[PDB]
This record gives C-alpha cells, sequence and structure tokens, in this order.
C-alpha cells in the first residue's frame, strides 16, 4: 500500500466516505414519509459504493498499467465503475426533485452512461491521441447534461414548492461547478497531458469526489424539500 | 486504420449514426408533449450508443483476437456492448407504443438479455462445436421476442387508436425482418462458419444496423402515434 | 469436461434450471391477469440466467485461474454474473409481493449490489487476506437485506391481504435461510480458508441454487397471492 505515495489521499477518501455513508444511514433511520425514504436511500448509496470503490484502489485492486508515450502509466480505473453508478443516482436526486418528466430522466442517465464510458475508454487507449477525441466525445455528454440542468429544470422548479426550488437551485450550482472541473482535472493529469503527477491528481479528484457526494448529500437530506407537505 | 479492408464500413457506419442522431437531436428541439418526449429520447440514445461503438471499432480498440480452428480470428467484441443497450431501447419503443404491461416488457428486456449475452459468449468462445451451441440458445431467445411481438403485442394495438396501430405493424415488419437476417449473418460470416469474409460481413452488418436504428427512427419519429391525443 | 471432478453437479445443475425455466414457461402460458404476468416473468427469467451461466462452467468458460498461496487457484466466476442479476430479481418478487415503497426497493436492490460485486472482487483478490475483508463487507450488506426483510416488510404484509401475507411469511423464511448459507459455503471453501474441496464445494451452491431459484418459483406460483383480488 504505502509504496505508492497517492495512498495516503486514497486511504482519506476511504475514511471519509465510509463516515458519511454511516451518517447518512444512522439519520435516516427515523423517516417513514414515503418521499423521503427515496432521497434518503439514492443518497446513502452514493458515498456506500464509492466507498468500496476508494478501498479497491488503497488495495491496489482497481489499479492497472496502460502503456502509452513509450510508458507503463498507472490507471485508477476503478473511478470509473464508481462514477458510473454514482453519478446517475446524483441526477436522480435531482430530477425526482423537480419531478422530472421520465423522458428527460432517461435522456439525463443515457446521456450520463455515454460520458462516463466514452471516459473509461479514453483512460485505457493506447493510442496516445485518440485518448482526447473520446476526452472530447464525453465531454460533449457532458455539456448536454449541464444544459438540461439549466434549460429544462430550472424553469420547472419554479413552479413547484419554494423549498424545493430553493434547495434545487443550491444544488444545481453546486453539481455544475464540481462536475466540471472533472474533465479538466482528467486533461492535466497522469490520464491525458500529464502536467499534474499522479498524487496531487488524486487529491484533487478526493476532494471533488467528497464534496460532490457528502457534501450535496448534507444539503440535500437536511431540507425540507424532500418531504410532502404535510398537515 | 486503413490496414484492416474492412475498414470503409466502419467509417462509413460511424459517420451515419453520427449524422442520426444529430439529425434526431436537432428535430426533437421543438417538442413539449411529455408523451412524445419519451419516444425521442429512447430513439435519439439508440444511433448515439452505436456511434461511439462503431468509433471505437474504427479506431481498433473494440477489435479482439480470439485462437479457434488453429487461428487468431479477430472478433469485433464493440460490437455486442452496442446491442446490449440499444436492442432493449427499440423493444421499449414498440412496448411503449401499444401500452404494454409491466410484466410483458420485463419478459421482453430479459429474453433480450439473455439473447446478447449468449452471443457474446458464443463469439469468444475457443472451443469451435461449442460457438455454435450458444448461437443457438441466443437464437431461441430471439423467437421468443418475435413470438411475443406478433402473439401479445399486435392483438393489443388493434384495440388502440388507429394511427397507432397502423405505426406498430409497420416498425414490427420491419424489426421482424431486419433483427432476423442478425443471426445468419453470424453464422455464415468469421464468427461462425467463415464462408463470408470479415470485410463482407462488416458491410452487412453496416447495412442491417443503420436501418434498424436510423431507418427505425425516421418512421417513429415522423408518425403522430407519439403524440397524444390533444385539442 | 469430465476432466474436472466437479463436472457432475454442474451438469445437474444445468439441466434442473433448464427444466425449472420449461416448467414455468409453460405454466405462465394461460395467465392474463396482469399482476400475475409480473411475478411469472420475474421468476421465469431467474432460473433461465441461471441454467446460461452453469452451462457456461460446465464447458469450461465461466472458469478462470487466480493465483494466491502460491497456487493457482479455479475461480468459477460465472457464479457471480448469475447472482449480479437472479438475486435482486428474486427481492423484486418479495418487494411486489408486499407493494413495497420505491425507495426501499432502491436500498434492497443497491445493497444487493454491492453485495454480489465485492464477493466478486473478493473472490478475483490475490492478496490472501484481502480476500476476506471484502467478505466482511459483502456480509455486511447481507445482514442489511435480511434486516429489511423482517424489519420492514413483515410489518407491512400483516395490513396486506392473509393469502399475500402467509405466502410472503414462508417465502421470507426460505430465502433468509438458503441466502446465509452461501457466505459460509464461501468462507470454508476454495475462495476461502480451502477446507472444503472445490467439487463438494460445488455440490453445496447447487442445492443451494436450485432451492432458492426453483423451489422458491414452485412455492410463489402455485399462490393465489399472484393474482389481484377478482370476483
Ligand atoms: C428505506 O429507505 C432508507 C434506506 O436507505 C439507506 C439504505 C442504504 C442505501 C443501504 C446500503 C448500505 C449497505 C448496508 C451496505 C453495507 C456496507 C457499507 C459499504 C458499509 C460502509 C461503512 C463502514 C464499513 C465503514
Ligand atoms: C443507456 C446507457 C446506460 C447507455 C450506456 C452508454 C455506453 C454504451 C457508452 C459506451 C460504453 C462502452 C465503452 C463500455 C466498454 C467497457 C469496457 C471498457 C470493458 C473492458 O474492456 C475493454 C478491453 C480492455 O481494455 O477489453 C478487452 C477485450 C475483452 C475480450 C472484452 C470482452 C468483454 C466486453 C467488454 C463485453 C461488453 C460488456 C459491456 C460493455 C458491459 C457494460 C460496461 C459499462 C462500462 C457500460
Ligand atoms: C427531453 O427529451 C428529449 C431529449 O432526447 C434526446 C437527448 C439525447 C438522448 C442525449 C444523448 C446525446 C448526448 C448529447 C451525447 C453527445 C455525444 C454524441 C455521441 C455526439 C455524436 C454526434 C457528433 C459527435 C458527430
Ligand atoms: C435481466 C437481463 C438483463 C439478464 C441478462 C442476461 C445475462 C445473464 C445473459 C448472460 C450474460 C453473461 C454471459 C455475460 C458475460 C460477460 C463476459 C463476456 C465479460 C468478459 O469476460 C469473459 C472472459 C473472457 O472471455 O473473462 C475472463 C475472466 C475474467 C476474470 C472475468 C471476471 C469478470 C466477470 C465478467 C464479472 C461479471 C460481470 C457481469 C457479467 C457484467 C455484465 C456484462 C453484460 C455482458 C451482461
Ligand atoms: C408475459 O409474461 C409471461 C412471460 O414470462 C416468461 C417469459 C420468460 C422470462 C422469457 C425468457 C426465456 C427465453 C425464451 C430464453 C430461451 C432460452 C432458455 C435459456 C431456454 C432454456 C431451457 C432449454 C434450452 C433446456
Ligand atoms: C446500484 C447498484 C447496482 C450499485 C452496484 C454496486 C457496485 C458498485 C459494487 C462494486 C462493483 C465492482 C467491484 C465491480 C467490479 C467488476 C470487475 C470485477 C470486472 C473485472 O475486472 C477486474 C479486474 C481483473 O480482476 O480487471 C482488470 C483490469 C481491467 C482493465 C478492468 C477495466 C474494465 C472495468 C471493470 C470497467 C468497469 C465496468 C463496471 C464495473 C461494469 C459493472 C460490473 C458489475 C460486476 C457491477
Ligand atoms: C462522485 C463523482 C462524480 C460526481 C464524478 C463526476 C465525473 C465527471 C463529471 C467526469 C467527467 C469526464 C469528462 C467530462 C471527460 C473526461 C473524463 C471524465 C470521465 C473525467
Ligand atoms: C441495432 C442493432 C440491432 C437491432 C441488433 C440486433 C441483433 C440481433 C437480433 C442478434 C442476434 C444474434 C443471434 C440471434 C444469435 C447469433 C448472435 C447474435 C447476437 C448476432
Ligand atoms: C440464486 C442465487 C442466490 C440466491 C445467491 C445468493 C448469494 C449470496 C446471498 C451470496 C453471498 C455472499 C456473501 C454474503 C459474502 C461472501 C460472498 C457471497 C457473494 C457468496
Ligand atoms: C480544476 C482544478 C485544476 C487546477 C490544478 C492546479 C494544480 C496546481 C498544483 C501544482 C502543480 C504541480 C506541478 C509541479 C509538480
Ligand atoms: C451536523 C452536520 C455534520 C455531520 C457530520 C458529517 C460527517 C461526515 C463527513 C463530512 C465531511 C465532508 C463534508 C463536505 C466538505
Ligand atoms: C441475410 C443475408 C445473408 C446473405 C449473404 C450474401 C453474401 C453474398 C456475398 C458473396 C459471398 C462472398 C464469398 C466469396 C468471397
Ligand atoms: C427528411 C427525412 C430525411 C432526413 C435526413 C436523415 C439523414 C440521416 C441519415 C439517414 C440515412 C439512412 C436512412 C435509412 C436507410
Ligand atoms: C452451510 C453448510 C456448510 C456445511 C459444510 C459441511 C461439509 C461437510 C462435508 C465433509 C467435509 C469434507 C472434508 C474432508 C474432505
Ligand atoms: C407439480 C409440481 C412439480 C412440477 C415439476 C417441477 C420440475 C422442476 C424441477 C424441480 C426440482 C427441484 C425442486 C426443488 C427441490
Ligand atoms: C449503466 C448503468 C446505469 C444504471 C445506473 C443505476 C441508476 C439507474 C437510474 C434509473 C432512473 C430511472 C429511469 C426511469
Ligand atoms: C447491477 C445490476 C442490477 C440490475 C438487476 C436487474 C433487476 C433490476 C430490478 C429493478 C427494480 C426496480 C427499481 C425501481
Ligand atoms: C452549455 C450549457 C451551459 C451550462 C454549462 C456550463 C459549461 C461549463 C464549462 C465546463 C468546461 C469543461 C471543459
Ligand atoms: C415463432 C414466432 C413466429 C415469428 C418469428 C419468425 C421467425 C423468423 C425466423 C428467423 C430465422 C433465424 C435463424
Ligand atoms: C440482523 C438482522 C436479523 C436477521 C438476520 C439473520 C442473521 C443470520 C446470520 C447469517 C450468518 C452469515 C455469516
Ligand atoms: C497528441 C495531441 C494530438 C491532438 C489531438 C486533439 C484532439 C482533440 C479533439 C477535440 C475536437
Ligand atoms: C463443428 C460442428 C459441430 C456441430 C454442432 C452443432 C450444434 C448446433 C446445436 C443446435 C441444436
Ligand atoms: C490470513 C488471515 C488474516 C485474517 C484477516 C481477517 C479479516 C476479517 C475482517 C472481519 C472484520
Ligand atoms: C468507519 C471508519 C472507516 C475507516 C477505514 C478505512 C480507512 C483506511 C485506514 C488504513
Ligand atoms: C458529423 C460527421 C461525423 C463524421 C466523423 C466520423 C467519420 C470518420 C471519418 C474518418
Ligand atoms: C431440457 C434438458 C436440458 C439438459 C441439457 C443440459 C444437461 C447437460 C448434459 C451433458
Ligand atoms: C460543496 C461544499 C459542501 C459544503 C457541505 C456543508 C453543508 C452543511 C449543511
Ligand atoms: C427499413 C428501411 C427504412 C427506410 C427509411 C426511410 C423512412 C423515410 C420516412
Ligand atoms: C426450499 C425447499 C423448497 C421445496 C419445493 C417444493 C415446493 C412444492 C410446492
Ligand atoms: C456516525 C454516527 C452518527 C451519530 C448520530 C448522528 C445524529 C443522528
Ligand atoms: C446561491 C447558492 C450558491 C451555491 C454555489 C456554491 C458553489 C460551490
Ligand atoms: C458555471 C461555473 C463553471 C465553473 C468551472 C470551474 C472549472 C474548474
Ligand atoms: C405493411 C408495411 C410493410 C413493411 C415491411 C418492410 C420490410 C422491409
Ligand atoms: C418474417 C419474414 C422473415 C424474413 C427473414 C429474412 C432473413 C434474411
Ligand atoms: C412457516 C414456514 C416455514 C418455512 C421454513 C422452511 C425452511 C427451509
Ligand atoms: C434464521 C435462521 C438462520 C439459519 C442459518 C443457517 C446457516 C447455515
Amino acid at each position: 500500500i504505502t509504496g505508492r505515495p497517492e495512498w495516503i489521499w486514497l486511504a482519506l477518501g476511504t475514511a471519509l466516505m465510509g463516515l458519511g455513508t454511516l451518517y447518512f444511514l444512522v439519520k435516516g433511520m427515523g423517516v417513514s414519509d414515503p418521499d423521503a425514504k427515496k432521497f434518503y436511500a439514492i443518497t446513502t448509496l452514493v458515498p456506500a459504493i464509492a466507498f468500496t470503490m476508494y478501498l479497491s484502489m488503497l488495495l491496489g485492486y482497481g489499479l492497472t498499467m496502460v502503456p502509452f508515450g513509450g510508458e507503463q502509466n498507472p490507471i485508477y480505473w476503478a473511478r470509473y465503475a464508481d462514477w458510473l453508478f454514482t453519478t446517475p443516482l446524483l441526477l436522480l436526486d435531482l430530477a425526482l426533485l423537480v419531478d422530472a418528466d421520465q423522458g428527460t430522466i432517461l435522456a439525463l442517465v443515457g446521456a450520463d452512461g455515454i460520458m462516463i464510458g466514452t471516459g473509461l475508454v479514453g483512460a485505457l487507449t493506447k493510442v496516445y491521441s485518440y485518448r482526447f477525441v473520446w476526452w472530447a466525445i464525453s465531454t460533449a455528454a457532458m455539456l448536454y447534461i449541464l444544459y438540461v440542468l439549466f434549460f429544462g429544470f430550472t424553469s420547472k422548479a419554479e413552479s413547484m414548492r419554494p423549498e424545493v426550488a430553493s434547495t434545487f437551485k443550491v444544488l444545481r450550482n453546486v453539481t455544475v461547478v464540481l462536475w466540471s472541473a472533472y474533465p479538466v482535472v482528467w486533461l492535466i493529469g497522469s490520464e491525458g497531458a500529464g502536467i499534474v503527477p499522479l498524487n496531487i491528481e488524486t487529491l484533487l479528484f478526493m476532494v471533488l469526489d467528497v464534496s460532490a457526494k457528502v457534501g450535496f448529500g448534507l444539503i440535500l437530506l437536511r431540507s425540507r424539500a424532500i418531504f410532502g407537505e404535510a398537515e
């Protein structure tokens, strides 16, 4: 484990995702509202999945070597197995908050799968220049997601209860800022141009992951928007 | 790329799926009917997924070598990753058109997963004679799907609006004819008996894919069956 | 095939899953109740999936070698591909029986995916002591599932029709007893401590699989709880 300088950030990430999972699990014990139960189930699964994948990276299972640039490059593939399941769950939290229609939910989840799937292909591609073709396709899929979150959901939240509109607006802004950083870290990190070393890259993804999952969840599950209007 | 004679058909397929995706995306911009939005989302995702997998084959990522018959045989595995997601989406288009019940939808999607999954196992199997055992199981799963589309959905469409009944009947006939060709191309192509060479096999799958996805989508999204009855 | 002593139990399992699939398929022909159709579709898919994965193990495709303990250990990975899809389908049978809320269904299916996913990682892990870390995480996920089936569903079934309450109680008890045996067989078998040899381990999993899928299905599909109350 300790033979890799980035191990400290993988261990911290593992701990923070595990602690986040347990807090949400305990906090959700005393909840019977069927609407609130939906948000607790979605939001608790997110850091639980991330916990297992951070642990796999810490123990060395989620790491492979990819030859490109005449070098064997360490690629943590477990990140994409994490994101494949956690990013659509996070979008479902937002879509259920605004009572989005089914067709829009399917478009979001499908574009998200394309985003993560093409990012994985780009991470494992051995022809250096082709890695950035996949990065560009994946980034186009992300821009579609961000467009929908702004010019489809925002207008839908305003016609909703005030507390669900204000909570959505906050979580929307958090998501757009944090998610946009991921393609940048990829491009300048060891998967892309190799400007930033792997140990610093790992620290950046850990800060982003914890903020986008645990921080996101703390804002959502403390809001009254997750409960139905009741007397 | 150009070192493979089949590259021209992979490049054409990539272009036609990309163009198809963009047309459906633009055409769906001016749509607010929640029913129509469902069909546009399903139908636009189909060629978008196929685009990415054709590109992976063009660039050489979606290709592996499988030893059988005393030879290293080029097997494009990316086809099955495509079909795993696009064939159930196409069946969902048909099932939603006739307002099929949930139990029937699950049976269709499950049989479809078995069809594609066993076809993938057959494509990667190293014992030559066993490849055709998997082909037979996969073909049995397809025949179940075709039976349901005829002796379960057809009777359901007649009790529906006339425009949804006539549109379903057309898309049903297109699907049964085109899908039935796939097991035949597999059997006589490089995955099976090896009668037809890979470059011709690739041309045939490209014609079938574009027809079953883009051609299918053009018929559906030009129909009024996708809109609810409104004044 | 016959070069492996466990082949006899893989062949028996294949036959019993295939026969089970055909019986459920025939029995479900004469069913039009939309509620009953749901249970028949879920319950017939379970042994059909298991059939294909037992066949892959029989023919040698679903087997790999994992080095640990200074030895190349035969690991049947196809079991986890089976369980990944069949265990959530079995939980869906139970959840639909008691009309569970959506949030609870998602929590069950998500915990089940974590259970199977971490068990697969543990089966393929090359550092011997780490294999049991994954076993423990997977077992914690199972205990969560069992808790929900007892202290969330049981109370919900009592407020239901008497026949659905008594049928659920029976299937609940069958599930908790049979599922609990799996982590024990893993721990003492070739994936874990290696006390029980592989051929005996394979026999035990076959008895458990057939009972948990075909036996489970025979109890459910003979009950009147799967039909709506009708005159
Ligand atoms: C509606 C939305 C959900 C739609 C989703 C969008 C999606 C279509 C976007 C594209 C996804 C696609 C790129 C997934 C590729 C997975 C692949 C990286 C797995 C590893 O295989 C890659 C190479 C080794 O580098 O295999 C070496 C050769 C091996 C012999 C490969 C044989 C196994 C194949 C991988 C079998 C295909 C399985 C499916 C891809 C499983 C789904 C994986 C997940 C990442 C989507
Ligand atoms: C309700 C419906 C959706 C049900 C679906 C029906 C489905 C059950 C039908 C059978 C599907 C099954 C054959 C999928 C097999 C995937 C497999 C080809 C992936 C590549 O692995 C094959 C060998 C190399 O040749 O791995 C070499 C050895 C490696 C060490 C393998 C270890 C990884 C395992 C593959 C882990 C299992 C992952 C799941 C199979 C992922 C789903 C893939 C998709 C193709 C279903
Ligand atoms: C809501 C719920 C459904 C959530 C589900 C819970 C889930 C997150 C729990 C953890 C699942 C995770 C451990 C799955 C790992 C699959 C992995 C074993 C496949 C084989 O790859 C392992 C190594 C060889 O030993 O690959 C060698 C290196 C290769 C180069 C690997 C590159 C391919 C990657 C495997 C791509 C990721 C694909 C996804 C993991 C596909 C889903 C598989 C299924 C088992 C979940
Ligand atoms: C909890 C994890 C989250 C919210 C991860 C989000 C990840 C992304 C938005 C990743 C995007 C990428 C691109 C847009 C292209 C480059 C490759 C990716 C996958 C890093
Ligand atoms: C857009 C792609 C489509 C509609 C693909 C359809 C593919 C099939 C219907 C494939 C069927 C197969 C068999 C029936 C057995 C032989 C292997 C397959 C997977 C080619
Ligand atoms: C039809 C198959 C069924 C119902 C299989 C159930 C399997 C389990 C409940 C497996 C549980 C495991 C653990 C709890 C940890 C050890 C590894 C597993 C996956 C065997
Ligand atoms: C979206 C965030 C990207 C900003 C990356 C900042 C990295 C600064 C760290 C110093 C770079 C290390 C280079 C010298 C080793
Ligand atoms: C009462 C609110 C705080 C509860 C404690 C939460 C502990 C989980 C770890 C959170 C750290 C990361 C927060 C986002 C920066
Ligand atoms: C379902 C369509 C299958 C028909 C295949 C027709 C192939 C004819 C092309 C000529 C065969 C090439 C053999 C000589 C190289
Ligand atoms: C107005 C209808 C035609 C629009 C142009 C569609 C261009 C997408 C490519 C379609 C070619 C394949 C059609 C099926 C044979
Ligand atoms: C949950 C069931 C686990 C019980 C396992 C009993 C196995 C007894 C078979 C004899 C053990 C073989 C050891 C000598 C070869
Ligand atoms: C009339 C009920 C029996 C029908 C025959 C079922 C045959 C399928 C194989 C069942 C054997 C396994 C039963 C569970 C132990
Ligand atoms: C490729 C993996 C995608 C599945 C991720 C799991 C979450 C799915 C959310 C589905 C939302 C409901 C759509 C109607
Ligand atoms: C990782 C694979 C999980 C999917 C298994 C297929 C069954 C899914 C059941 C979904 C139940 C409905 C949830 C609302
Ligand atoms: C185009 C939709 C408007 C909202 C999206 C904001 C774009 C942020 C740019 C992200 C940069 C990634 C490289
Ligand atoms: C048996 C259901 C009737 C409709 C299915 C038509 C069968 C077409 C044969 C396909 C040939 C594939 C080898
Ligand atoms: C803790 C929830 C109560 C019901 C679960 C029964 C636990 C059975 C123990 C299984 C042993 C697996 C190692
Ligand atoms: C080795 C660098 C080659 C540059 C390729 C950049 C491709 C980016 C595509 C974005 C449209
Ligand atoms: C090398 C050819 C061996 C023939 C096997 C055919 C199997 C087909 C099974 C269809 C029932
Ligand atoms: C080689 C045996 C090492 C023992 C590790 C046991 C780990 C079990 C963790 C359960 C909390
Ligand atoms: C609940 C605390 C979980 C912390 C265990 C993971 C941290 C790795 C320490 C080496
Ligand atoms: C929108 C046009 C997309 C065409 C790019 C793919 C074709 C491959 C050319 C080499
Ligand atoms: C319907 C009977 C299915 C039996 C075939 C599988 C058994 C393997 C025999 C070698
Ligand atoms: C993106 C930063 C999240 C901050 C988490 C703190 C929330 C406390 C309510
Ligand atoms: C299967 C052939 C499809 C033909 C596509 C043309 C549709 C234009 C309306
Ligand atoms: C767990 C044992 C199941 C027994 C199956 C027999 C059911 C006949 C109704
Ligand atoms: C990490 C355990 C949390 C302790 C309870 C927090 C207040 C519900
Ligand atoms: C109005 C809410 C602002 C939230 C933005 C937070 C950016 C990290
Ligand atoms: C909408 C604000 C985008 C912020 C992008 C930050 C990328 C590091
Ligand atoms: C009555 C519609 C006929 C459609 C059949 C088209 C076959 C390619
Ligand atoms: C229902 C007509 C079937 C046509 C099969 C064509 C196979 C090449
Ligand atoms: C009251 C029903 C008892 C069922 C338990 C069966 C254990 C195999
Ligand atoms: C609730 C009874 C548990 C039985 C466990 C059996 C494990 C072999």
